[PDB]
């Protein structure tokens, strides 16, 4: 909640080049609480950064 809301909380910001580097965090981080597939969270955040304007 204080980390996933960092990546989620910078989706409103919209600065792209780092948003490219947030999904590497949703790989790095999202798995450390549960090592099970984050490809749900991964994929959802992928579309979340892809739906970014332009």
């Amino acid at each position: 909640t204080s980390i996933l809301e960092l990546g989620q909380l910078y989706v409103t910001m919209g600065a792209k080049d780092k948003l490219r580097e947030f999904i590497p965090h949703s790989t790095e981080y999202m798995m450390q609480f549960a090592k099970s597939k984050t490809v749900k969270v991964l994929k959802t955040l992928i579309e979340k950064f892809e739906q970014v304007p332009d």
